[PDB]
DNA sequence: CACAAATCCATTGACAAAAGAAGGCTAAAAGGGCATATTCCTTTTGAATTGTCCATATAGA
């Protein structure tokens, strides 16, 4: 939801794409940045979890 | 019992190692930005309290 608020603060309908198509990127980005940042007890940075 | 010499404690001085810093670097860590469409999760025993009827006492009709 926090990512969703991020998206709604930046949804652009002039381009004319349906909302869900645009909000999905932000919601997946938020959930994944979350899981990387706060799922380990000994946190490891984002780039390292991507590796 | 005084005078002559070897043996101690102190500064000069320089010299090398060592550490505190500083800059220059580079690995790394953290942001930010993504636009065909995504729409509601997977064993008993006992005591004490709480919510449920029962006795009953009283107040109107």
């Amino acid at each position: 939801n926090i990512g969703l608020m991020k998206a709604v603060d930046k949804f652009e309908y002039r381009r004319g794409y349906k909302f869900s198509t645009y909000a999905t990127w932000w919601i997946r980005q938020a959930i994944t940045r979350s899981i990387a940042d706060q799922a380990r007890t000994i946190r490891i940075p984002v780039h390292m979890i991507e590796t």
